[PDB]
């Protein structure tokens, strides 16, 4: 394939046309006074939607320059909301602040790699500022408090959400799923959930939510990679009886089998869906037999010298319900006995004792803390289905937020967390001149956010800026009532974890876009 | 087909110009303060790099000639990696240096070939600067002070090779994979290596690396050329079962079998990779069968009258692990009898003293070597699966490069190496005018690294150049720290080898060119 | 005016090819099989000629680049012409080589001002050689050879030479006129020259030789500037009766006064040249009265308080015959009775007792010299005036160049002369390479003449110019019969002064066009 | 290699050698400038061939940067074996500096040449397909 290759600035100019595209198409939606945009559907009407991670997901450029700028930033966006549940909106226009003023500056002729590290020492100094600021949440009075305003002033989810935390803890597995009738159910079953997601997309059936989930599915342990399609046989064709999905624990699952059950799950044949086994190296093959004892089943692998072929239903474990993620599979209510289970939560805390080092302790402790810790499934009462998987989506949403605000705290929202810490570090300097220029980038960056809210609400940027900036510690504006007051008394509030995904995310790219010097794709 | 023919100087910058676009989208990395390119995919977000080798890998131009010039350099500039594993960054702007001022000379009515023949005498009289330039890495403490400098300050990955090096040698079979656990594991194997590669890409599953790595394959050892892959047959569904890899090592694989075994297998269809046997003549068939006794399978030999078609799994060697470079098959852990292997040593090491000659018996030592001398296998402990696979490369290049420094010593890095030599050759003068100015072009031309990479960090290279020129041994410019000092103290070096290789591809690649006065292709 | 501007090597090419269609088509009438060239009149039939300085004069380019390169070369040329005779012609090619090869060097990389110090430090290394080269003329039996060779082999032009020449010495006046029927004349006048030519060209009546020829004329001796045709009035009105033409000396003619002449004369109404009194200062003012002598005029000098509307016709000095050059003006038999005339000349001469210092002494000959030294006069005869006119042709050429021969010997014709000093000129190096490129690409273009006249002929300019080289003193090859020799001995000579001129005046435009890095000129 | 020199030494075997860098081709036509034909016409050929064996040998000078026409002049005046090597830039016997051809090549070649150049030279129309 020929390729066609841009330089310098020519090169430059067509990256900042892209995400300039995609972050006015996506800062429209910003705050509660955000405006609308319709995403064009090949059949039907249009959606309109005022969610700007959805807006991103449809943005998609025709000239290869431009489209790389936006596709580089849409794709670490996502990362933001990976990593906290919220935020891609805000990181966008983190970037775009960043990498404008950051394009004058290398366009100027100043040095692009001084000013990369001068933006990183200044979203550094930030992240401290950051943490300072924060506020801590881990009684579950507060928890209650955020999870009712995560919810929109639902307290009943703030009820819940503290109520499940408490019995699986702060740390614990925390599930949710559609309720039986009207009333709020918390159940508590064995369960467990890894660090590994679907080996690849299609598999997913629950789009809005971009996970996969199957129920009452039988679990194809296998320890070794699976390449050919032909050592699956036997046992498709047995899950293919009984019309139970599958779920497909392997070291790995590549080419040959991982292209045959894409194609296959995805024309309703026989649901299956597969994620890599925990882990690496030994701990591997032994959480293998956590999850085989967990779900009832039998590890199958070439050591023993078992094979795929030689597998009976018996062998596949089996569960109530399972949820996949981009890069999380958790299991929740696992056939399982007791007796097993706890047996096997017997074995490794006896084993902790038998901890040699502080890494085996720590690794031991993670695979117990899961197993006899469970999974609390919360089961959202509504009446009426329409408002049940609405309620049920603001829980999904709500505790995901939640987690981020034990995990980190929180901050002023509205984007006034990130304007107070860039006022804080008005002084940070660096090395040289063009280090200083980026300190300011990036200080100048941060505002972003809560100027264009208030463009939103039709208000002068600049003027609520300067007043919000006067202020100190969580005095902010909020943008419903345009009210200046404290973000947090007001219910306008952020996890410090989103803000600083955010920022983070926004510079790297920032950075690495400011310092790109060439460029190179195929020919249209 | 149709051709255009461009001929003389009117071919002659079509070429300038295609390495000028290879050269300056390649020449923006280089250095401590190298810049970002974007390379452009079909599918998602673009990749950010500041790899040299990859940028190239993606340059291909929509004219016709001007592509001809970039991939003649791309070519030769890959191959002073594959002997070195860095530098096709160094050795592009050299090309680019010689091939710009040698045209222009040409183009002033100049004698191409005496020009040659002046630039050919500089590199020469330059390697020959350069080894007396270079210092020594020989006893295991700068295996270890090198090793850990190409680690990024790793000491770990230092200790690593100068302990894996200590085991089997400096001129050692050491190969590198995945690690167990947290902890870094060397244990020294069964098995063997030699001057081959796969038959043909397409068998490369690690396209990062450029190779193959097949696991726990089955290993069939033929006597002949196999073009019909209907002898192949009875062997190849045996693989097919126990859904096992296959390696092929015969005399060569044409046509027939060797293409359909390029598409079977890039079809997850039982994995299978070729590869030619290594040496010529008789001692070819007697390496076949060193082998068969290090994998304990059975060498097919139609002048033993097997045939493969008569073949059954138990006549295949087998083995943990063999990797397939572009130049190289490497075969881990045979599972060879160690009475067995000891046996055909004790054999060849008889031979060794029939020797009547200082050719046989140099060939038989080689192969002893190879057998009782095994291959050592690092694998590498990091802990979180991510953090491992990243060690792991670390370690796959600081080996090859430790290999260099082993082999040749170090110079100067920050292309001083390069700047001290030609300096040295001021004086360095031909049999004519031509060849003179030829001298002065190679020279000219060594300064280009150095140059380039001071103005990608944003300072006056003219003046750098001229000051490091000045100076004597190994004095140079820290372009991390922009402070001047002794390069090697100061730890930014190269290997001897590369810096000649990068110098001597280039003149090569640049030499044709300028000779050049001839271009054809297909038409548009 | 709006003016465009082009720059460096831009600017260098358009120059390039301006000078390359003034030389090609130029260059083909060099040697003795030089071609024809049509130059188109707008009335009638072309005219057909094979003179070099003719071509020239009509050479001119539309594009304002190219004919600024043109013309400057052009000029430069005529210069050698008006110094010696001839090499107009030979000056042309002589700098259309030296510029191609030059501006190669430059756009290559090579410095302009050292190759200009080289160039021309081999032009005057040329000169040198070309001295000691030359052989002397100076007895009147070589002038004799010398004017019947200059003649086309007529005898009769010869003797007329050397005749006249002993007659009025050496450095004596000679002029040469229409004859009076079948028989040659000679005849010395009372006269003198000095080294002024007309103030503005239109007052030329003889466009062939591009002189002023007056009958018979008045002159008005003026020691002043004259601004103002008011002035004049009185004494052309007394100049307009009679029916005779005015010659007119005066220190100065500007503007109006001589836009009206340039003007008038150019009506019919009555024919009057003017010229610059020679010399400066007081000596300016006593020559003027060295002509009123001469002619028998009255100097109308300010100074003695005489106003030149006072003038009549007595104040007029008269005689024979005045011819005007360029840049000379030579009066003819003057009225002035000798004892007015040779007492001025005792006057200077008894000056010459007093002179107190060598440079006045100097100046004082000079003037006597002049004066009684006279004016040769030669009037050719030759039955039927078709025939009469061409032998004054032939004349008034082997005479101009008699002169040059006399005044610095003659060498090898054919552009051998050239050949031979430089291929003693080889060694010849300068002060770094560019310089010593400079000094060859000079030694290169001294064959140039040679070979296009034998690109003339019909034969191979590189072997030709091999075999000549390989030989010494003056032999070379006779482009007539195509036969190698001594070229003095067959006839083919040229005087040491033409090709000393065209050769340094060749290196002063090529010097200029070389160090040139910028053109102005006006808009389309 | 070994199958080169072997093709080649079997022309040597049987046509004998001959002065290479195109020499001997000058050397061959050098000897027939008195060769005429019938009529003018059947002349201005015989030239035209005899114009034709030069090119190798100029050709090969153009190559090395030196003067075609000096070389094939100089070149034409000796006798015998004597002519110019392209390695060196020496004239002496080709011969005698190894460089040399096999009489077969030189013959094949000149005659081949002549025979598709006369028939170009004599054909008066082109057919071909439409593009």
């Amino acid at each position: 394939a020929a390729k066609d290759v841009k330089f310098g600035n020519d090169a430059r100019v067509k990256m900042l046309r892209g995400v300039n595209v995609l972050a006015d198409a996506v800062k429209v939606t910003l705050g509660p006074k955000g405006r609308n945009v319709v995403l064009d559907k090949s059949f039907g009407a249009p959606t309109i939607t005022k969610d700007g991670v959805s807006v991103a997901r449809e943005i998609e450029l025709e000239d290869k320059f431009e489209n790389m700028g936006a596709q580089m930033v849409k794709e670490v966006a996502s990362k933001a909301n990976d990593a906290a549940g919220d935020g891609t909106t805000t990181a966008t226009v983190l970037a775009q602040a960043i990498i404008t003023e950051g394009l004058k500056a290398v366009a100027a002729g100043m040095n692009p790699m001084d000013l990369k590290r001068g933006i990183d020492k200044a979203v550094t100094a930030a992240v401290e500022e950051l943490k300072a600021l924060s506020v801590p949440c881990s009684d579950s009075k507060a928890i209650a408090q955020v999870g009712t305003i995560s919810a929109n002033s639902d307290e009943t989810v703030g009820k819940l959400i503290a109520e499940a935390m408490d019995k699986v803890g702060k740390e614990g597995v925390i599930t949710v799923e559609d309720g039986t009738g009207l009333q709020d159910e918390l159940d508590v079953v064995e369960g467990m959930q890894f660090d590994r997601g679907y080996l690849s997309p299609y598999f997913i059936n629950k789009p809005e939510t971009g996970a996969v989930e199957l129920e009452s599915p039988f679990i194809l342990l296998a320890d070794k990679k699976i390449s050919n399609i032909r050592e699956m046989l036997p046992v498709l064709e047995a899950v293919a009886k009984a019309g139970k999905p599958l779920l497909i624990i392997a070291e790995d699952v590549e080419g040959e089998a991982l292209a045959t059950l894409v194609v296959n799950t995805m024309r309703g044949i026989v649901k299956v869906a597969a994620v890599k086994a925990p882990g690496f190296g030994d701990r591997r093959k032994a959480m293998l037999q956590d999850i085989a004892t967990l779900t009832g089943g039998t590890v199958i692998s070439e050591e023993i010298g078992m094979e795929l072929e030689k597998a009976t239903l018996e062998d596949l474990g089996q569960a109530k319900r399972v949820v996949i993620n981009k890069d999380t599979t958790t299991i929740i209510d696992g056939v399982g006995e007791e007796a097993a289970i706890q047996g096997r939560v017997a074995q490794i805390r006896q084993q902790i004792e038998e901890a040699t080092s502080d890494y085996d302790r720590e690794k031991l402790q993670e695979r117990v803390a899961k197993l006899a810790g469970g999974v609390a499934v919360i089961k959202v009462g509504a009446a009426t289905e329409v408002e049940m998987k609405e309620k049920k989506a603001r829980v999904e949403d709500a505790l995901h937020a939640t987690r981020a605000a034990v995990e980190e705290g929180v901050v002023a929202g509205g984007g006034v967390a990130l304007i107070r810490v860039a006022s804080k570090l008005a002084d940070l300097r660096g090395q040289n001149k063009d280090q200083n220029v980026g300190i300011k980038v990036a200080l100048r960056a941060m505002e972003a956010p809560l100027r264009q809210i208030v463009l939103n609400c039709g208000e002068e940027p600049s003027v609520v800026a300067n007043t919000v900036k006067g202020g100190d510690g969580n005095y902010g504006y909020n943008a419903a009532t345009e009210e200046y007051g404290n973000m947090i008394d007001m219910g306008i509030l952020d996890p410090t974890k989103v803000t600083r995904s955010a920022l983070q995310y926004a510079a790297s790219v920032a950075g690495l876009m400011i310092t790109t010097e060439c460029m190179v794709t195929d020919l249209p």
